[PDB]
């Protein structure tokens, strides 16, 4: 990690800048969040930059940035770069309405969650019935931010669904594919 | 293994006499079923004894056991040695009636199915349904043999429950408890 | 393994029973067919009885068990005991019309194929066109067997379908289900 | 970790904000700890503000935070981020009286204790006497703070219980499901 | 193993000699079980002879091998050969009265049981009360075959008590002390 | 292994069958070798049966078994059961001219061969050749038994190229195609 | 770590507290030392604070850290947060007459010494010599600052013995369980 | 790394020189597109020198980076040392026009790409279809910056095709091989 | 690594000393450039100094170094320290003419490059195609250094061949070997 607020990433801070790179953890949750609340102190008008490089992650980590981006007041453009799958399609779909940018070539896929369960036929039944609920909860979301209505968000996301910009767009996930600034 | 229908389980073959034992897998039941498959074509009148000594197993492959003692036209007498947990309970509750007995000191414990899920959430719903249908099927099954009603086998099988052979009797898994012939 | 043509298998074979036990991979298809191939020479009238007890196994070790079974000209009766899962079910189904049996408490579970592919983008494209034609081709070998159409086919292996004995008869992947003989 | 009270978790204690991320050890109690003692000496007046998304943790070490969270002066407000599991859920419970927020999207879970034990039965009898006891310890402390009889306590927590913030607030974990400031 | 009822184990049955050697597990148990039954359908009259070298085992194991000693009408010899520890000493005090053999330098431990336990407070609860069960249990067999008190017994099997043959005669574990027949 | 010139594969070798089943390696191009010789040695005059069920092999130990097919005067008969990949369709088509034969659901696949290189550069450049000579060796013998040209050898077999038995068949590979006998 | 004599605990050091956080071995007690001669090298009549977090220890390494308690002038206040066990509830009482508290949900554990030997006879006989010695010399330290006598310490800590912090109260390991200062 | 802004590739920096070095994953892409997001803020007329050494990397990996290079203003001079691979080869003809160079001794290769599928037959149709999609794409890509048909990149591509700085400008992926400034 | 341009590396930096240690690979490559580069922007007359003691690396990676050193319009002094083998002897070759040295006691050696091959024989033919040009490729750089004929280059090469300074000199890999400045 090269050295220009010193840090490349502490450089770009600077500049309202936070970057959301490879699988979405809890770690990677918390420091996200610590910089939306940061910039969101440094002043509540200017807008955010996420960048979004992901290949999914963590869904309560993941839902965890999403309710930080709609609790803060600050407009949040979103960016589509290289890849935006699973928590990170949601989470670039997730920014201010007009906000939500791709480059050119990124990939966008969404697709229903997926997990596990284990012990006695009662405590698998508890599992099931809260992976459900999570599953209805997230294609309320993505009704909500793209206006899709629940039918189409179930029918696209039973298997995975792999997008081009302009297809994202179409479907609602993003706004504006920009080859130059 | 000894040598005396020369080593020492085939010459107790000869006495009518099917062991099951240790952990109840798919290879175990196969050998069961043959075993009684064979026992059944030297005579259909005689009775066979069934002495059960095990921890449990895969449900599949002692329903599949289970079946093939209710099958075949042979009364069997089930015999509990030293213990007889989850399917080995069961097997040993499924003997012809007035004929399945333990010594003093074996003990019996029933409990409800375990298991896993993992996939995708359509995926676990179904693989949570297909337990809770298997649960369902077993308590059917432990009602008919000990006569109990669906609620009192639904309320002893929640969680692991210990029984002394006199208890056992009580509840109806066994006929008799010897100490001599 | 115990011993009574001795051990209790062989036993068996001389009563023209056959045992499809476990995972059935090419081992196990080699085993099944010399025995088949052997009971066909010994007498081209007199019926096999093949036992199933099987989660499935590999593809075209399995249809190469069912093209055996459909190449002899003895009949076979196929029996159901405690689980038919993917070509375990297959090879139920493939048994002569009227001839096809469960126990009581056997699961039947159906489904598509699986595998893997690796390589370069055009090894890639060969090898999910081969396991697309695997689909389709067992699928009509479902379709021919329980007489239902393809597209009721296609709609239940989707995914895991797990049946009831009832629930396969009324499927037509067998015939009967028998408690006692 | 970036830079902008230099690194950005050092740059929230600042703002009296103290972040309870993953699984709760006894380095992650030590550290809290530590924060909170700090945060008073820097003023018992101001509030502290506790910032919780975990999956639970070592008991002893979550009523060591549990602990410091009542005996210091300071009222604190805990905010549920993403999720509440186990000891998560409790501190959560143990913020200041109308100062207990989660984001719409969190869940809760509560459940009791686990644990193991060995040796011989002496030494076991010890171990589940003080499982046993922990489990009355942690269930007294969760009436307390959301006013539920004992009775209501043990009836949800014998498995695990998932709820969503309005459940939570119903039941008295918490007090606010806040969307925006 | 040697040949001389050829192999030397083989060639000692025909003596009625069983030999009860290492472990008691599982497998070790229903070969005994299986040899005595044989022995006593060769014949009821005839005296037994087991040889016991043992470092102990499971209990359910050793319990099943006791429960058949007492069954079966058969006087039974059981000798000390190097050590009886655990289930290998209550063995040797099962043994018929006046028949109860060491040699000269064989060691006898006795001590309570020793488990483990894992899960929730409630399965732990369970367990811990099962493991306790089965150690009165323990002291009532070995209060019977030695005659001494359960204050006794309790005391002298809290911790690891090691016995020379002379003590253990003293203490009622068995009879005779033998150097020449 | 079940047993009826006792277990079942040497019960087939008296009826002239070899069965070539799984990866082929030096072991089994060893026991196949073995067996021509023995079968040609009892007549050179009865045909020999050869049935194939193998996911291909080592080149060399695919070689000899085809040399030993050609060098002895029986006539050979070729089973495809399965598949027939690799030397598995190189053996199949190397059967004696119309008795070549594959079951309704068999695949075949043809391609070039693979293998790995080490050293110096002069080592590399010694082992490619080497390689290079075994490709142009093997597509002369599949040119020879298919009647393809090298063209049209070269062109199939540049990638994987699975075929239905009727595609073989076409292909030149084998002969018939048969259902039942 | 966070940063504020700069990161949390150096910024505690200036407040003279020393924080002993999980088990004691050498490099702990070599830091806590240091810092205690540090503290009492900035003055040798101000108070330290010992906040004892740990579930034991190595026993020179805590008996270490008990001399340089003893040996320094200032007056020790040790606080139990959490757990005390083994050698931390030996440190925790080992503090100044009148200053040693514990928080209301603290537990406290008390047993004796555990290790092992290898070697030859007169290698094991020296080894367990030493342990034996080591225990009356902790037993010895326990009834100095508890004022029990031997005889009940010898009784409470054959086996483990939880301690809530008013039991512990009443054994004399602690003075105060204080809820707010 | 030496120091000298401090560390040499931060030194390196100032003269708006990135380093794209080994393997391109998510790390590496997310670094390069901050640097140069970074020394476009600089300024946007000043070229930017990237000087690539890399085997290759993940697709999505280095088509953000590809974007990034696209998307800013600056005119990029793309230098390769040692070796252009896969994505390294793309990255580099990537280059403003009349700005991609080599050094005399460069190797550049050129592929198509590579990857894996896994699940049920219509996971694996997807995923098959989406590494046919990526290809597309990245042929796309070299055709327009190298300016050769469709037809000549998926010949070229089909199998590994390293060239030397001559051929690779003769080809269009470069302007300059350089020997001396 | 001690401190004395602190750390002692960055110290010999400001003396225009560049350190080739150990293997090279990449990331060596790499660092050795970056400082090269550096050097010649702060200078393009003042020379700079190579201390070379490697046993080689990677081709690409010290072709890379290589080029680097011709392309810079600064003299380049080597020096031998310890060992210069297959690349590090060819940097060392690679210096200013009259300015490559080595110590009394350092041993050269120089050998063809080694690798590997998988695959199809047509990716092991691309693959052996590439070593082959590669080797050419550094003969012909060894031949310009050392004035010696292409043939004597690969007489010498096949093996190999460890030379002491004297010898190198003779060769032509170097001009002084000096034991005192
Ligand atoms: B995606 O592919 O990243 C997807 C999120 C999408 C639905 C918005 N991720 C998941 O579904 C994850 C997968 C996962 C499981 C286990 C560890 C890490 C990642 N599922 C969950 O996180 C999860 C959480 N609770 C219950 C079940 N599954
Ligand atoms: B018992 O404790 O043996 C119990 C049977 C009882 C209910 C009559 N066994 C099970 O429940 C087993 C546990 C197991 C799981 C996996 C491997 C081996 C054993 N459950 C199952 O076999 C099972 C089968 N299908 C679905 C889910 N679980
Ligand atoms: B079943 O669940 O057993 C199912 C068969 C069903 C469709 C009649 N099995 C498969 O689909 C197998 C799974 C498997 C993969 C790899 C190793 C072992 C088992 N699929 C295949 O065998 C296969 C074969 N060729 C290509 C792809 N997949
Ligand atoms: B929760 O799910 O985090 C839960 C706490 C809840 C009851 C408030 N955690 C536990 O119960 C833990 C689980 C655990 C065991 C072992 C290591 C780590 C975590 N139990 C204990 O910590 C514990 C402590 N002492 C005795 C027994 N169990
Ligand atoms: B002895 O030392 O062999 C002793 C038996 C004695 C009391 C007559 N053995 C045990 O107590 C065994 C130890 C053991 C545990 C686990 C695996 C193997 C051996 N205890 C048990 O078998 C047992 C059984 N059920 C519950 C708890 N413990
Ligand atoms: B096939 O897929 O089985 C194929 C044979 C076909 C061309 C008739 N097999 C091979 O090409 C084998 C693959 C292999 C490599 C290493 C171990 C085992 C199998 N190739 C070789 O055997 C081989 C032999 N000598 C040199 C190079 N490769
Ligand atoms: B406690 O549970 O931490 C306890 C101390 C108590 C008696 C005040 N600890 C010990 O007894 C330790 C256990 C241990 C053994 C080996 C490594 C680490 C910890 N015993 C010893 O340290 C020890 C030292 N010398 C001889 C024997 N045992
Ligand atoms: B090259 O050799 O680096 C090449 C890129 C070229 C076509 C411009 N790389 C790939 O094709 C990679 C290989 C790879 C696979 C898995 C992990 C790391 C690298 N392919 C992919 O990244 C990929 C991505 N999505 C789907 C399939 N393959
Ligand atoms: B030497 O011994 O360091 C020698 C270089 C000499 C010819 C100037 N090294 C090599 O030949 C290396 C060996 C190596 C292989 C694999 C990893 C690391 C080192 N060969 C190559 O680097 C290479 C590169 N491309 C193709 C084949 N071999």
């Amino acid at each position: 990690i090269p050295i220009v607020a010193y840090d490349i990433y502490s450089r770009l801070l600077r500049e309202r800048i936070v970057c959301v790179m490879g699988p979405i953890d809890d770690s990677v949750a918390s420091l996200v969040i610590a910089q939306l609340l940061f910039l969101q102190s440094e002043s509540n008008k200017k807008p955010i930059h996420m960048y979004i490089n992901s290949p999914g992650g963590v869904v309560t980590a993941g839902l965890a940035i999403y309710d930080t981006m709609q609790y803060i007041l600050n407009p949040i453009c979103t960016w589509c770069v290289g890849q935006a799958a699973s928590m990170g399609s949601l989470l670039l779909a997730a920014g201010t309405p007009g906000m939500r940018h791709s480059l050119p070539n990124s990939r966008i896929m969404i697709h229903q969650p997926s997990g596990g369960a284990r012990g006695q036929a009662t405590d698998i039944a508890i599992q099931a019935e809260e992976i459900m609920k999570l599953k209805k909860q997230l294609y309320n979301i993505y009704a909500k931010h793209t206006k899709q209505s629940l039918q189409v968000i179930e029918s696209a996301m039973e298997r995975d669904r792999y997008m081009s910009p302009m297809e994202a767009q179409e479907f609602g996930i993003l706004d504006k594919v920009l080859v130059h600034p």
